[PDB]
């Protein structure tokens, strides 16, 4: 994917933020969006070809797929960067908005919406764990039982690359906690 | 697909907008044109190739494929997308003009035609949320019934991935809702 | 495809165009060039590898989808925006020449060139629209009659995604008309 | 593939070019660059994975197809582009020269390696015309008759989308003679 | 993929780094990225699909794919990269925020902090090539026999393109040491 | 693959270049990594795939296709760009050291080290010509017998585009040799 859009916004965000908040956005860019870019997306890539259940069923395996995955892990993530951006970016067109009203002319108002983003990010970011954590688990094993219409009883399939998934799903969540211990780092550093 | 052309414009436009607008080209950018590039075409990526009918009947399942989608629903957004940023296109055009015509020598007529686009916007918005609606409703079911010629009888087909396009239908849905009440924002802001 | 090269030519254009030129031409990169990039690819990509015919003879199904899509939509309309546009690179041509030489010491010549680029277009599209018509009229039917050797006797042959064809078949049809007229409303207004 | 550089030297060239030149380049990337990044390529795309031959034979259908195409077609023709150019090259290389030359300080020398380079563009032309014509003819016929080794006998084979691959047969050879011509009237023009 | 953005920082960087440094970022760049995206890529792109087993047990090849390569090489690889680079973007953030406090107004802190940054930088590179040559040694044979269920006994599976997967181990392991030698030399000289 | 960095690099190092120098660069960008992307790698592409070996013994094409291509002939040619690119990166930077030293205060020292680097350059493509002879000669045939364990006795394999390659390779090595020479030349001509 493109996020040439979204890597302009939060350039521009990063000027006039904290030195918390520019370590944050690095930690986005590396380990967030290179790591789904040039790594993850190869590693999902198959897997619903690869994907395979012992059967002679039609439709068996797509809906076995389905209810194994309801959604794919590298797009959780991608909905997980674009919400957790989506503060900053309201917080740079807050900051914008007051600088050309100067022009037609870290403190007070910006200061508490600069509060309140980190606030929501870190919601967002315990939010999407939580919800990996409920969906998954942090283990893909190989084995999937299926019991969904048309399979006949419950079947056997099959996921690919079961062990570089969770070592990728165990990577993502690490970063992710880095984030949010990054975004405590923010508010007790505003604190001080 | 390569969206630069129009980003160009509609930073552009950017320019001259009101703060709602800015706010809805960024939703524009970030959650319509970044969410399809990066996640929601390769969830429709094999939507025919793993479209399974159970029939031994060639062209069987070319048919109910076609039937069940008409128009792949990633085509429909694409084309939402486009004609919701027409309008914007249009007014940045018209400013430019009166650019030029002063240069050679928000207010009245200009003022206008931005809340005439405004409600080109609304328009196209409702009316692509409703064609969406009686397609597809917004729920896409694993099976799919097909007793399309040459199929002998009623055969059942078998939909890809069925609850992540049910997924990303509703987050799709609900960026439009959230678009369509920025605009009405627009209005009563501008009535302010 | 990459389109760069032309579309710096024609923003070089737009400078020296008139306000119905700058909107056709905006209309050539959002609803041609960016329709076929973003979505009709997509749907053309499948064309001979879907295409199944009831038989099993050796090569009919390559002699068959050769006779039934002797060129295919995309390419066919590839073609129509480049001649299309060419007129537009003559006239920029032209103007940039005529700069050039002042540099060493729209009326006249130069005005009677843009109306032969603008006569140019019109017949371009006139052409291919036509072209396209006899060709395959404006609906893609999903049976394919074919009697070519090496079939024996005429074959059932199935086509692949024909109503999301047709859609996009009318969707284009609908543009080059839209800019006929585009046309249409240059040369009135410069009768005026 | 990507032409960038070229595409920034043929530029730099077109600076110090004859406005026939110019017209020369042009035509170089809209109709033949263009034309074989948009168009051409995805019609050649399948062309060994289409190729069906007749028989049971493995090994037969490579060692066919091998015999049939020696060279694809597209590769020729970017390997013909690339000569084509590489004259401008020496050419804009000399110009850059003279300018460093003068530094540290289109008539005589220079003018005599700008005719050379035109003729050398004419030789490749006509080379790799007349190279195709004897590899291919003009007309890619469906059926390809093979008595290679290992196949047994004869067998027959059948190409992939014939029709459309001689369209652009023909049209790039339409797009040579063009620029053939174009310079003939540079030498004629020169002349006057 | 994409490192635009990396590459973009480390070019930052060049410009507050060492004589070494620099050589250290450009084989990075050349040796390592270049590599990666040019030739690696493209070898252990059809890792999984070319994996043949024999048997005719459903799922022993994904689960017997997944016990040979827990992690794919060219995975491990990117995120070699990505940690052996971080230290250099903390050393460029440090930089950067002492240039902005001088603003609002190599040695001491600074120096100390980039000696760390070297040491992290070899640290991480030793524990990359001790984790590689544990999980894989240097050679990767063709046969991998697998005892995992579901596969009944042991059974023969082949891995695809082992010689140039090996060829490239090596030379990875040659580069990383090459970058472990210039850390070393950078330590060297600052003593000097 | 990715040349923007090296391009970049060696655009540099022109301007400190010899202009039998910038000739030698100019043909590296333009008949080798222009020829390497738009024209061998799709041949290439199709290598492992489109071999074919006759036999029923699962993992015998596997083995015998690493055997007949150790490592691909696309791959040996990126590592030969990138090994002869070196030299100029070096010098390159040991110029720009100069520069810097310079500002904080070809000919001697740094003439001697541009010798020195189209002397490696030239080491470098004798290897690179020899070690390809050696592996391949410069004809790749289209059988190719395996004796290869798990191949029963000696199978017969059968490559996929045989001729094309052998045109690519034969290309290729002429434009090493052009390179030769043209250190030949660079070194002659600062003795002259
Ligand atoms: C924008 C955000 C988009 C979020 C999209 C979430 C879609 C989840 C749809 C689940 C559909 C479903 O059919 O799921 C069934 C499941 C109960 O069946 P089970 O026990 O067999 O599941 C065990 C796991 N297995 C099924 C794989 C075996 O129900 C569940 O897990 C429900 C889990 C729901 C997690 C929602 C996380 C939302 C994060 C919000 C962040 C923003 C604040
Ligand atoms: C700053 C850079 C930090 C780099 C850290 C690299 C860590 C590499 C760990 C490799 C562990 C291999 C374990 C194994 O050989 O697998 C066999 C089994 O193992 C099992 O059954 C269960 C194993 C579960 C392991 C979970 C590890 C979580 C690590 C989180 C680290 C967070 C750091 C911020
Ligand atoms: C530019 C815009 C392009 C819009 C293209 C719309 C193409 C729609 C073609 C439908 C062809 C057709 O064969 O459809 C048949 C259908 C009656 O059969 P059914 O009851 O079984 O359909 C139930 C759904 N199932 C068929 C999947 C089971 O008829 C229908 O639904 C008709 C629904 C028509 C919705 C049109 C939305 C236009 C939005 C305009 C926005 C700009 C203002
Ligand atoms: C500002 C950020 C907002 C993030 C919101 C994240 C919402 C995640 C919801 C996850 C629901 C999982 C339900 C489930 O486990 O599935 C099981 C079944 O469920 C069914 O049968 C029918 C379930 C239908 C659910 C429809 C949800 C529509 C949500 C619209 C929210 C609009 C917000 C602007
Ligand atoms: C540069 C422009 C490139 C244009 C390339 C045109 C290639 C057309 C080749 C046709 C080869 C052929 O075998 O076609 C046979 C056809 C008579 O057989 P049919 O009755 O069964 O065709 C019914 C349709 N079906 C065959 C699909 C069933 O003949 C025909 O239709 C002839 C139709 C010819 C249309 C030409 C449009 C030119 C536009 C020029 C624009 C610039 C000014
Ligand atoms: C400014 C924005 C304009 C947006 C216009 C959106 C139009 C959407 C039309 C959807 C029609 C669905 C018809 C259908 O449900 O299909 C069932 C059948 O239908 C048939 O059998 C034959 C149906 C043939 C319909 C041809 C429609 C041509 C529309 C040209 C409009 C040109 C506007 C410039
Ligand atoms: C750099 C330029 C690279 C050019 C590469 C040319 C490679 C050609 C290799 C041909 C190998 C071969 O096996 O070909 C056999 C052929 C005699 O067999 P045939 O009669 O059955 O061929 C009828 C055609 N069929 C075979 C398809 C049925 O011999 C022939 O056609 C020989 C034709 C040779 C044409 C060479 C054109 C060079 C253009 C130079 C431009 C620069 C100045
Ligand atoms: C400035 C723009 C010019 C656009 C020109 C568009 C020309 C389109 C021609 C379409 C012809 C269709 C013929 C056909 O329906 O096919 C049936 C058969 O036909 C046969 O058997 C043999 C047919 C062989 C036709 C060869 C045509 C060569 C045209 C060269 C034009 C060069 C212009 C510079
Ligand atoms: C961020 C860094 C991410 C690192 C991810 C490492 C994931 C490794 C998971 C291994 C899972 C496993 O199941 O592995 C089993 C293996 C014992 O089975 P085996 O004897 O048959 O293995 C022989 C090799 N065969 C299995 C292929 C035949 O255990 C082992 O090799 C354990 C080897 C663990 C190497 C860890 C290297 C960490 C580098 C840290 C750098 C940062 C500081
Ligand atoms: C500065 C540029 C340096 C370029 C160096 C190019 C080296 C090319 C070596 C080619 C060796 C082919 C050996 C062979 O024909 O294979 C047959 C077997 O061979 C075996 O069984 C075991 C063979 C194991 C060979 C391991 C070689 C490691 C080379 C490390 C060099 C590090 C330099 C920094
Ligand atoms: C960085 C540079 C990387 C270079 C990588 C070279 C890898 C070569 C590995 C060869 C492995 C091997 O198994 O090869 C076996 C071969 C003896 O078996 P054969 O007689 O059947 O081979 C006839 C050819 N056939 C096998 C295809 C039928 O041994 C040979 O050819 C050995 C040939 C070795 C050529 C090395 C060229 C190095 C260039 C250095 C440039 C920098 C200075
Ligand atoms: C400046 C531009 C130069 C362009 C040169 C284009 C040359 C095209 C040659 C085409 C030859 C076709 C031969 C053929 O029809 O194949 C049939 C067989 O042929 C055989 O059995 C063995 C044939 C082996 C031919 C090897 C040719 C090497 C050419 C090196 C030229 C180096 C120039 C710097």
């Amino acid at each position: 994917g493109d996020w040439s859009f979204l890597g302009n916004i939060l350039e521009e965000v990063n000027e006039h933020s904290t030195v918390i908040g520019r370590v944050w956005l690095t930690v986005l860019f590396i380990f967030r969006i290179l790591i789904l870019g040039t790594a993850a997306e190869f590693v999902w890539g198959d897997e619903q070809s690869d994907f395979v259940c012992n059967t002679q069923q039609p439709g068996c395996e797509n809906v076995c797929y389905d209810e194994a995955f309801p959604i794919s892990h590298i797009r959780l993530w991608v909905l997980q960067i674009i919400f957790v951006s989506t503060p900053s970016l309201v917080y740079v067109g807050h900051a914008v908005h007051h600088v050309r009203m100067e022009e037609k002319r870290l403190e007070g108002t910006l200061l508490r919406t600069y509060v309140c983003h980190i606030i929501f990010k870190t919601l967002f970011e315990v939010g999407f764990i939580v919800g990996h954590y409920f969906l998954y688990g942090f283990r893909i094993l190989p084995l999937y039982r299926c019991s969904r219409w048309p399979c006949p009883n419950v079947v056997d399939c099959f996921v690919s690359r079961p062990t570089e998934k969770t070592i990728f799903i165990l990577f993502m969540l690490s970063v992710a906690s880095v984030s949010l211990f990054l975004n405590i780092l923010e508010m007790s550093h505003l604190g001080l």
